[PDB]
């Protein structure tokens, strides 16, 4: 539409990196592609990863940090080190920092639930770009071991290339059949990087795992549910959870807050602005619209600019620091918030009866600030008795189907 | 002149953002406009803001940090939060960090003194660019509330748009008279973002205010006078004050030192270099010349480069780390220094008899370093018995008017 | 060769900045010249500095930090401050942070040993660019004092320009003879910035110096030998030393680890990857080859990319975080490692029997990960009983000369 939305990143702007019959691994366009208004976010990327019941992403390490949030189902994740090796179950809500270089792999042990993970990634080397290192050799990726010379591999493993090749790599087989339809496996596990897993294996693999279930609190060891603490804002229109970095060792070096806002249908996250935090917002569920307010630099009276977009499962949108936002709900809307620059943030609501900086003004300034009489503004301001969330005067039925 | 001055930012390179009859709000060209030698300063901007007696900037928040220094007069500043609301008087000399997102507004309660504020700003979102958010609706800026849809505003305030509009915004009135001359007000306060204020109001507004007067010391709460501590360098040619970040909680996260150098007429801030700190220097008062020394990369003997410029009330100039500087005074010259990267800085004077790194040399190296005999250099070096500042052999009168 | 090596910086890509008959001062091309894959290293530069016995670099300060490592011989370094003045002997192995702005100069007191220093530099002002400030006036560089005006110099030193000029600078002499051959001196010390020194002087100059000899431990005061601690990895194929930033006050603000890997002939630093650290690797001695593994983004099965290069005294190469590396040795190969982003790094070996993350995998995942049976992989993996370094099945003789 005339006057576009730089800050809106619909579902579609995910580029598939990897689809096989067991899961997908999408990544979102670089925040600074079309826009040049989102430069401070040049490093961050958003990955959605998805898998089907009883499945396994093969071991991977990346040149990037990861903050996992399970927006759907269960997974055991394992994280492997030079020294120890770990494993956590993770339920809906759970988040987890995978540091940069950790060998990890994620199993979906559920029997009928797809796994849905959304990852913020912070590249280490180059800005907006990381890569996935697999030891596995599939028809889809090769091992890094392949990038070594036979001599080097042979010294390395202390083994005839022919034995390495047979065991770690794979042999010459340069044709094709790849037709006919049913389902089974390939090589050993449904070929590719996302493979089908046996219960035998799920049982073995989960047996080590540190169970979540109980909503674990932001520590430095295991997963932490974004609903662990009591809502920060809670009433009968929604819930607002949030873990600020300073109270969360696992990410405090990344200076990320994480939020989980549930907006009930016909409800409205009343307008606020984030004082220093740039928020990357992720739709898990529901439908709605938002209104972000900017000053159109463009290039008489300084014009403000609404940047609106419909919302739905999968979309990303971004909230620049200082920019007032508000968010509707046609259907029960659930949002995941990655707040960059979040340490010391303060969310300033602009309506209703808490953290309302407009009311916190000096009487006589309200006076000078708005055309109404002082008293008219206290009354008006006070007409919204709900805080944080309210009713949005929703649409409904009447002579309608 | 042939061989320009990248580092000099005369008064003129201020772009007005806002002039009405009550004050101005200028901002300085981005440090990396013409030059590409000033990249590390790409984020910082310098705002001068000015107002006339009994006046008020309307409430504003920005997507940027602010370090205020009052180079002229008095002001009450208020800073408003989701929770509390504060207010300080500020006299000449006082500085104050306005964090990013703080609702603030500045009154000039004086009866005949113009208020002069110089702000370093550090944008949060985008590099070299911030914006001003006002709830006010004037003939000059609109409210961010205007960027919301009527439906959204109506849910928000819990009020008929028509009542919001009447009280918080303003109504349709699409013509003009804007002629005839006298002075009074407009709407309620002299229209625009800088408005005329009543004593009734000044009295009320200042009644909360935490008075400065007494030269408050670098804390984390209120304003701090850049002359609070005893001069760091003081003799009969000038005074050199400076608050390093590590001894100043309010900015220590920004890693800014602030200086206040008064150079007496015909005096001379002897040549030094800042070891890590990049200094942004601001002329409050007086006239003089400076000499900055660089190595002209250009593109036989490596050539050095003087970058000189006359000085006067309002000018900015910048001192790259490591680059030797010296500053004259035709008239009593008063400078405000924003030292970026200032934590652990050490100012190395190169003449006179303190912090003189040339004299700190090994005898026998002086020997090898300069053409003179060792003894000739100790004597010479020692011919300047004043430290830090000295006499500049000024110009004066003789058969002259 | 088709498919170039961005990460390889042979000896040749050093640009001489300064050669006279007493030493050279080379600097390496900006890590982001040809490549745009090395952006996070845009600031760092590598300087090799070399001098001949009984010599002196004249006093210099830079707008950049320095981490010195002596890869050959001995030096006294002096570091001069506004306040105190210091001096350390430094033997092979020793490293030292010269902060930004420290007046320093380096003497080579040895009688027959050339001094070889390799410096990582981190510019302060501009990214990839620093400059050298000398008070000396040679036929090669001028003093910064020259960049001041006569009036300014005269106030400064409190001396007739004609006396300054005679003692600190040098006088007009605008011709040439610069022929005939023997050796002696010029002006006072072999002209230029690197000069010939007397024993009389070496004796005097070293008399202050804090002797190294004993392998001093990472403190915050003096030089620290990169072999101070016991090897981190040691067996009969090499030694691997490393000082991580958190255990080394002098650099912990720079977040640099330093390594010293000695690979014995026919030995092999087995393949690993650095989890967060980007390593800048410097060849002191020996010959060999390396294999770095990357994912060629390029632009069916994701291709990996070997980036190989022969090695020899002087070469630089770089190891991106996460990228597996391995290094051979034709001759006793000695490497200096500048690990950027090194705080919390963990080196993951991929072969042999320590810190082997492949073996740390879950049995049943190895199962799914490689084509071999689980048991075949444990056996194979276990066929390399040496850790860290091993034998490379080297080349040798047979019907050969
Ligand atoms: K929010
Ligand atoms: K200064
Ligand atoms: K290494
Ligand atoms: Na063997
Ligand atoms: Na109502
Ligand atoms: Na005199």
């Amino acid at each position: 539409r005339r006057q576009r939305n730089p800050y809106h990143f619909n579902s579609q702007r995910f580029q598939t990196l990897y689809k096989n019959r067991n899961g997908k691994i999408r990544v979102l366009e670089r925040f600074d592609q079309r826009t040049n208004r989102l430069e401070n976010l040049q490093n961050y990327r958003i990955v959605e990863f998805q898998s089907k019941p009883n499945t396994l992403i093969l071991p991977k390490h990346s040149d990037a940090d990861y903050v996992i949030v399970v927006l759907n189902g269960r997974a055991t994740i394992t994280i492997v080190n030079p020294d120890r090796r770990q494993a956590y179950n993770l339920e809906y809500g759970d988040a987890l920092r995978i540091p940069a270089g950790s060998t990890s792999y994620i199993l979906n042990p559920d029997d009928n639930q797809k796994l849905r993970v959304v990852k913020l990634a912070i590249p280490i080397n180059n800005p907006g770009y990381f890569y996935d290192f697999y030891p596995s050799s599939t028809k889809d990726q090769q091992s890094y071991f392949s990038g070594f010379s036979r001599n080097t591999l042979e010294a390395t493993f202390n083994t005839r290339y022919e034995e390495i090749q047979r065991i770690l790599l794979g042999n010459e087989d340069e044709q094709e059949y790849e037709e006919q339809r049913r389902g089974q496996e390939q090589s050993h596990q449904d070929e590719g990087v996302i493979v089908r897993v046996s219960r035998e294996q799920i049982q073995e693999l989960t047996k080590y795992a540190q169970s979540s279930s109980g909503k674990d609190k932001p520590s430095q060891s295991g997963p932490f549910n974004l609903r662990s603490n009591e809502p920060i804002y809670s009433n009968k229109y929604g819930n607002f959870y949030e873990i600020t970095p300073d109270r969360n060792p696992q990410v405090q070096d990344l200076d990320i807050s994480l939020t989980f806002t549930e907006i009930n249908e016909g409800a409205l996250l009343l307008p606020h602005y984030n004082s220093k935090a740039i928020f990357i917002v992720v739709v898990g569920e529901g439908n709605g619209k938002y209104e972000l307010v900017g000053i159109r630099d463009q290039q008489e009276p300084e014009e403000v600019r609404r940047y609106s977009a419909r919302l739905s499962e999968g979309d990303i949108f971004v909230i620049p620091a200082g920019y007032p936002i508000s968010v509707n709900a046609s259907s029960n809307l659930r949002l995941l918030g990655f707040g960059i620059n979040a340490y010391e943030n303060q969310r300033n609501f602009l309506a209703g009866s808490e953290d309302n900086v407009i009311r916190q003004l000096d009487r006589e300034v309200k006076e000078l600030t708005f055309p109404g009489s002082a008293e008219d503004i206290e009354r008006l301001i006070k007409n919204q008795q709900q805080s944080y969330f309210a009713n949005a005067l929703p649409q409904q039925q009447q002579q309608s189907e």
